[PDB]
């Protein structure tokens, strides 16, 4: 299942990957907790997204 951002978001750190509303992700891991490691479809970074910023897609 691929998810889509719903929101723009801006990371704290490098931990976390920054996007736009309406970028995709592969999802990686999200069975560490709520915030998920995700590769953009877009750019292909890697890095945790929050969960409850994302939907699965169509
Ligand atoms: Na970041
Ligand atoms: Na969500």
């Amino acid at each position: 299942t691929l998810f889509v951002a719903l929101y723009d978001y801006e990371s704290r750190t490098e931990t976390d990957l920054s996007f736009h509303k309406g970028e995709k992700f592969q999802i990686l891991n999200s069975s560490e907790g709520d915030w998920w490691e995700a590769r953009s479809l877009t750019t292909g970074e890697t890095g945790y997204i929050p969960s409850n910023y994302v939907a699965p897609v169509d």
